[PDB]
């Protein structure tokens, strides 16, 4: 029912590592570079963390809820899911 959004993410094993990734994004490193260096998501770490376009019910609830609260280009605080901790960036909104 929701409009499709496009997002990238960096998946890490713990919250301290997620806060560190978030801080490094403001220290001169790009999201695409940090995804290659830190992300545990094999399917997106080779694509700058891009997950492509998705709508409601495509991603796990914890990820979907956090992503739909972000403004365009906004980077989330650490988001816990069953896969670990995510740093999410919404790159496009309907």
């Amino acid at each position: 029912m929701k409009p499709e959004i496009k997002a990238s993410h960096i998946l890490v094993k713990d919250e301290a590592t997620a806060k560190k990734v978030k801080e490094e994004l403001g220290q001169g490193k790009s999201f695409e570079e940090l995804a290659k260096q830190y992300s545990e998501d094999t399917g997106s770490k080779e694509k700058g963390g891009d997950l492509g376009f998705f709508g409601a019910g495509k991603m796990v609830k914890e990820f979907e809820d956090a992503a739909y609260k972000l403004k365009k280009d906004e980077v989330s605080e650490p988001v816990k899911s069953q896969f670990g901790y995510h740093i999410i960036k919404v790159t496009d909104i309907e």
